[PDB]
């Protein structure tokens, strides 16, 4: 599915984001737009580790979800990767919630820091009710 906007941020504030581990929705909405466009269905193979990036915040199979093919693989979210391309987040915000458990947190995702640290990112959940 893709998301509408506030539809996004609706549902991310009932599954628990807001401030999670310090985090504000705008920084998760920022996060999911520039991963994936709010997208469940996306996936990015990085040719290069032979791993690949799955769903609206594009969580990778080495370290996160099991695909089966990516050598290396750790599923620290215990996890296939195919739950991560579900119309429902919910299982994919279990795991982002884990990711960001880490210390680095929401840095671990290089698209963050290039898009959103350091900016206005109010615009996100701008008009949602949120």
């Amino acid at each position: 599915k893709v998301f509408e906007r506030c539809e996004l941020a609706r549902t991310l504030k009932r599954l628990g984001m807001d401030g999670y581990r310090g985090i504000s929705l705008a920084n998760w909405m920022c996060l999911a737009k520039w991963e994936s466009g709010y997208n469940t269905r996306a996936t990015n193979y990085n040719a290069g580790d032979r791993s690949t990036d799955y769903g609206i915040f594009q969580i990778n199979s080495r370290y996160w979800c099991n695909d089966g093919k990516t050598p290396g693989a750790v599923n620290a979210c215990h996890l296939s990767c195919s739950a991560l391309l579900q119309d429902n987040i919910a299982d994919a915000v279990a795991c982002a919630k884990r990711v960001v458990r880490d210390p680095q947190g929401i840095r671990a995702w290089v698209a963050w820091r290039n898009r959103c640290q350091n900016r206005d990112v109010r615009q996100y959940v701008q008009g949602c009710g949120v």
